[PDB]
């Protein structure tokens, strides 16, 4: 496939141009080949997982965390080393921020969202939708993120035992903390600053991982331009433990 | 005794001047009776640790994290039941924010470095930085801090096994990681975001706790309280597990 | 009457949605009784007000001039004598700024225009309407005013002897000076620094109080409550000869 | 006599450089003849004070309010009127704000401060901090004030009849309201907004006007020009009554 | 004319509301008679320009570069100069920047495409179209500009020989350099630092003068008013050559 | 030789530090190779000015203007042929902006008007003021302009045809106009929009080119690094015209 045109249906898909504000520096930005082969998608830019891709022979790597963040950094050390990695290949590295995060089809909280069981699904803030019933279940909902991700997660119950409206935002969604409405709060990373206030507040929160709970975009996003244009893909594995 | 000179003492010993930029507000942010008979030390500000300071007859509490960060909010649910408690028990509540990770005698970074075997110890930012006599293993540097806080610390080893110059920074420090240059950083929260460049760096980083690594200035400074106007005090501990 | 709902009706009747740019916090500042029984009107918070409403039971007290400016300031001194005496009384604080000086219903600017003549009412910049006949009135409108006030206001008159149309803009509306295009202006406090420019540019202006032009709002919304919920009210005088 | 040799002496003189920050652009703002004989002074820049100078034959106007502050607008209706009036008398205009609020030979503060009888003068924001030998009555204070401009003060008494340590900031000095520390604030323009803090706080404050306040600086100012270069001057008074 | 209203239609007219972030203080920016017999055109205000305006007894003087730009100056010097000749001659000073750029009837570069041959016309940022056919013209329009201005442009050829879409942009375009995506790109003024861009990126660029550029609004709009309103109007000339 | 060795050098030596707001990445932007045989020249960076390096086996690139400049684009089109012949050729680029203009010994500004006579030299802004030991003709000065860059200088003579104070700012200068005050100002580009004030002012002004008065500094810095440590450089020339 052309790159030229896999960047310009992205880029369209993803509607980068609704979220102006956000840091990173969303769409292309490393160029590569010409011409695609092989999708490439993964959590995090790094050395490792562009080795990986050099050894899977990735031609069109699509990350959520990309290289750019507004802070113009030299290109020395490690900075250095990472693009020769993605010249070495012919690598196209695509970065998706919070476009990936919101997405209604591919994105990574209502992707997640529906692998859990919520029904009703509406967008809360960027990146999510959340708030939704099930109807009724206890708060071992907790499991099924366990098993759906293959680590346990950290749970904070402040609230009820039994939970039935839950709001999703993957990553760090503490900050948005005091705005959540409803019986249960899902989201990554844990905040030591937010501990109080959660349980003060009487609030279920479940922290499932930033890695792993930004797993879920990239992978819908590479599934869907396999179904969409034949390009196959690869799952590039990173975890961070955090 | 007298509140407002146990005030004026404070500010004047802690700096509070030399801060300005602090998000946090230093200094008292609750007032409460006038004759202080017993001081109180915590981490955080929270209704339980409030609860706490009431149940043991707390006149004056020293905390590290306050309530204040220039952003005023409305006095309704857990906020107006916070403020409550302190009036019941006529509580004062001082914060210390920034002076007290930087005092050089009983801050956060000073006091834990000296009781970490380091040595040569300068500022570094709000942090400081020194070096152990002798080339010192990485494990063994954990194992001292898991000795400290009663819990073993998360350990990113980016470079060698051993290490002698240290950087620590308590709290959630990961912010002046591009900055380091320095065989060890210790720091409490970790961050899934500069996982990566921690390793691509050859950085050693050791995480032992937001809440762990805030403990000392709060008390070092309570019991320096008790040494230069006699006032018993008492240690409010609520771990986070952050 | 449920707090929380009238909180809600408040919020929805004078849209404070619509006014983001206002410094003061508006809505519910702060948390009292859930069941409300009596309402409480007054132009501003501070501790004499809040003795009153102590007396006159006030539950539910609304002012034009809140305490948040977003600006944080210490629980300490003053700030804490008046929170004791809302606590002490379970008495619910309700700020209405900027909105409270718009609505076309109850609106201070509004409200005031019809208790003197004005027709063809349409709005003129926030907390306003202003522009609107009589017709040909002479400028002793300056009348209406002190009769409807209690007072003999300031009149500046650098144009006309009869005025015809007229700008309302209840408290500090000086700064509006220059966009001011009516035969006559009226507002509340009046600045040295736009003497010189209302009579150069053959202004009419009229200063009658920055309280006694801000009393209309309050009243108002009182009685709106009283006509839609039978809640009794009462109004809170404190006259500050400003 | 030579303008531009006046004109270094005054900003070298009013040290008119360690203001920036001033939006008042101090200085020659409207360029006049070059043989300067007969000085001018006023409170403020304004046609009928232009006319007068132009009546008196004065070439060098000295104003506290000028007509630039940093908010360029088009030379229009009494702007341009202004302007003309100016140039017809080929008068200068020299404009000093926050340098002459503080200077300490001919400034506002200090001069009032000491025909007020107070002492130990020194610095305090852009006004002055000193006392009277003995403690003073606050009505006799008033009184002194009265005579000085000829009215009666507005007097705010929140603390003691008596006082001692006083502030004086002249103009609109009611922003420094929260900083202020001693028995008495001496200021020109109340304002509604702080006048529960002025007696919660137990302050006292006598506001003599603003204009009535800032006829000092100009005076003593054009009365040293006098002393140093034999210049002429007179005193264009036109009071506001604000 | 009345000059009120000529100025209340040119700001109709070029919609000057519609360009709220323009340094430059579009409009009537110095008032003149009240009676408009003569519209003066020129590019830039100056004293020069504004003695020949007063030579040919100019009354409402219209030019693409005015004399504010936010930046608030002391009537001094040069300024003053021309000032007094305005007013010498009752001449009114209207400013139109941005608007008179973008302008689709009589904007500097809707206007110069035209003269060029330009078809299939449509804006482009602000201030112009650019982009639309020929169809396929060599590089010799570089000779109709030439003709079309009495100077030879200069020209940068990174890209093709011959060119079919163009974006034109009068003026100091090259800001806008990175987002030109047409085959040729027009401009006035030339920038060092746009060089070796402009060659690597392939474009094709010609620089045919900043003055010779935004030469052709105010003609057109002289000529409009002329049309509309039978006012004579001259060009004032005055080449920089930049 | 070491190149790590010669970037902290360069940083102490061209005072880095001091230059905190310099929108241009000082330093090293781009890591080559680590051991450093030959030193290369350049006014601008650019893929033209890196093949040349590349081509005379240039091992550490000094420039002028850099890549960066605190705004991050995405490494795509020219931006990546940029990096990957750096990176062919094993390249360091090292990049000084104000640092240069500014340097005393190598500056170009300080060197230029060494060259150009001037004595007395004293910093001014980023470049430099003095005089010539005697009032000298403008057009000699014109002439010896040339002479050092091979073209014949454009001259904005509004003042006297003899000049002896001189201010020399070199580059794009244009903005420190309304600062200038000695009888000529040399600087490289001339910018249409200060035209008329240059006359209007009196002002002589000479423009020597963007890139032909941007050449001593780089020189200057090459071959004192020469004579510090042996390195041979060359000078990569690529005239821009402007």
């Amino acid at each position: 496939m052309d790159r030229d045109e896999l960047v310009r249906y992205l880029d369209a898909y993803l509607r980068i141009q609704d979220f102006p504000q956000d840091p990173s520096l969303n769409g292309l930005q490393v160029e590569g080949k010409r011409t695609v082969r092989k999708v490439g998608a993964a959590v995090d830019a790094g050395e490792a997982i562009f080795r990986k891709a050099l050894e899977e022979e990735v031609d069109f790597l699509i990350v959520h965390h990309g290289l750019f963040w507004g802070k113009p950094f030299p290109i020395v050390g490690h900075h250095k080393r990472r693009l020769e990695t993605l010249f070495q290949g012919g690598i196209n590295l695509y970065a998706a921020h919070l476009p990936l995060d919101a997405h209604e089809e591919v994105g990574n909280n209502f992707v997640l969202a529906r692998e859990l069981g919520l029904v009703d699904l509406t967008p809360w803030d960027v990146g999510v939708k959340g708030r939704f019933p099930q109807p009724t279940p206890l708060l071992q909902v907790a499991d099924r993120l366990g098993q759906l991700t293959g680590m346990q997660p950290l749970v904070h119950q402040g609230g009820l035992d039994h939970v039935e409206t839950v709001i999703l935002v993957s990553g760090s969604g503490t900050g948005l903390l005091p705005k959540v409405d409803a019986d249960l709060f899902v989201t990554g990373e844990p905040k030591h600053s937010v501990f109080h206030e959660t349980f003060e507040r009487g609030l279920n929160v479940i922290y499932a991982g930033h890695y792993d709970t930004e797993t879920f975009g990239v992978k819908a996003l590479a599934a869907h331009l396999e179904a969409r244009f034949g390009l196959p893909w690869v799952f590039l594995d990173h975890p961070t433990g955090l």
